């Protein structure tokens, strides 16, 4: 396993004919190895796996693995809200050589506890890929509690969990009913810095896709336990943590990045839009406050 | 008239999807619910829509279901198909593959998980009528979605031609009044809270797509007459009656309960249900079998 520190939910990058756009895709995974970015998760979340069909998932995160050249680990998003499609879109990741797959509990359908485990237990058993919990309620309409996660820590490959509540207490919580093996990530770059100083491995975060050289010092640091120096670096930045969710994950985030020069088109799939007029001004404050250089 | 009467109105069931135990498609069990509904006087059916499980369909069987749901039916009874994603792609292509079944209508739910705004809310379900000529029902339930598409997005739909109501399941009967005053009266309003279906009629509402529908259907519907001819003490009167239920058939999420509910009926002879959705648990076995017999079901 082993994937910790400042890992990237990264943007799926899109041409103005709502193609995905390899070239960015490209540029993006060098910037992160050119800054000190830990890992890659492709097609999460803030990479908009809501509105990529199977055969494109599985495209994104190959080639992120084929630009990556074995120099940062690319972890690929597996989540679904059935468990036959889970299982599906695990095993067609199974040969793309990525280090772990970052599985969102399912939403929607408010599955119970022992639907969660039964799921994420079938999921993993159809593959020798590490799994990731991801637990975001705010989102899934489910909140799976550290008790359910804890009951599958036995499972060989279950290896960790993204907890994006913002709920500090639950890293001693899990830390208690897991082991001191059992991986925590924060979800949740406001509270990040104290997730990582109450005992949690990393973060995948959304601000890194940005400012990944800041946010790596400050998950460095906070990991070291130089309290001072990881809160000098959350200062500069702390601006983001929400700047970036005025309106849904990754409508500002893509915004910023087409922004900074780091995409060449800011396009969205719909039902995602592009980030209104009305907070332009409020994130390129955030932005310049965050030592961004604009254009 | 003009000519042949009803709209889509009035008492309508959010079927239940029944299962073998292997857990594919149980199409006798199917065909037995249909009839079911047509005896008991249900006004329409929505067929695969979230009590019946549309998460775990994939497309081809998704369109069987209703294009099944449509045969068994046979024209005696109203079918609506549900078309809901969370990508307008796959929404579009869901609406495409059930243009020509038959169906009365669609019933899309508002992208769920990725929290579009409403600008993007107005373009996903414009791009998903534009592509049919069946009429769409839009379908609001933030407490599964994580968007509230409030009233005044709503609105900015009813231009759109083809677009003929919203399915509301917040339970906030102050929408009727406030829906009303920005859509049509032509509009229309289906409660999606059974909590507060008979005083959302009695507020304004066109009718009701609902879970107890599955279990209830006499009594209900008798509930959602009564209320829209406004004789409020028969309503209130077939209300009392099961109004137990509508608590009872949420202890775990829905369809669990109610399929459960229906398999000890048994209106189907499975009750098995797909993954990540469990059958309930024993813990509530009690809880709901009192809740039945406190509303007339037997047998039991
Ligand atoms: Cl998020
Ligand atoms: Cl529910």
């Amino acid at each position: 396993h082993m994937i910790n520190g400042s890992i990237v939910a990264l943007i799926t990058p899109l041409n103005s004919d709502g193609t995905v756009d390899y070239t960015s895709l490209e540029k993006l995974v060098e910037y992160h190895i050119t800054e000190g970015t830990d890992a890659i998760v492709a097609v999460g979340t803030t990479g908009e796996s809501a509105t990529l069909p199977i055969s494109e998932h599985i495209a994104v995160v190959g080639q992120t693995v084929k630009f990556a050249s074995g120099r940062i680990p690319v972890i690929g998003g597996n989540g679904a809200n059935a468990t036959a499609e889970a299982i599906e879109l695990t095993k067609a990741q199974n040969k793309l050589g990525v280090a772990a797959m970052l599985g969102v509990t399912p939403y929607y359908n408010k599955p119970s506890p022992k639907g969660l485990i039964a799921h994420y237990t079938a999921v993993a058993a159809s593959t020798d890929i590490p799994q990731i919990l991801y637990n975001v309620p705010g989102r899934t309409a489910v909140d799976m509690l550290p008790e359910t996660i804890a009951q599958l820590v036995e499972v060989p490959n279950i290896i960790g969990v993204k907890d994006a509540t913002g709920d500090v207490a639950r890293v001693k919580q899990l830390r208690d009913l897991c082991g001191n093996d059992f991986l925590l990530y924060s979800g949740d770059d406001a509270t990040a810095r104290e997730f990582l100083t109450l005992g949690g491995d990393g973060v995948i975060s959304v601000a890194n896709n940005i400012v990944p050289k800041l946010f790596k010092l400050m998950c460095d640091a906070a990991l070291a336990g130089d309290t001072q120096a990881a809160m000098a670096a959350e200062d500069q930045i702390k601006g983001l943590f929400s700047a970036l969710f005025c309106e849904a994950n990754p409508i500002p985030v893509k915004w910023a990045a087409h922004k900074m020069g780091l995409i060449s088109q800011g396009d969205i799939r719909l039902p995602l839009t592009e980030l209104s007029t009305e907070f332009h001004g409020l994130l390129l404050d955030a932005m310049k406050n965050a030592r961004i250089e604009v254009k």
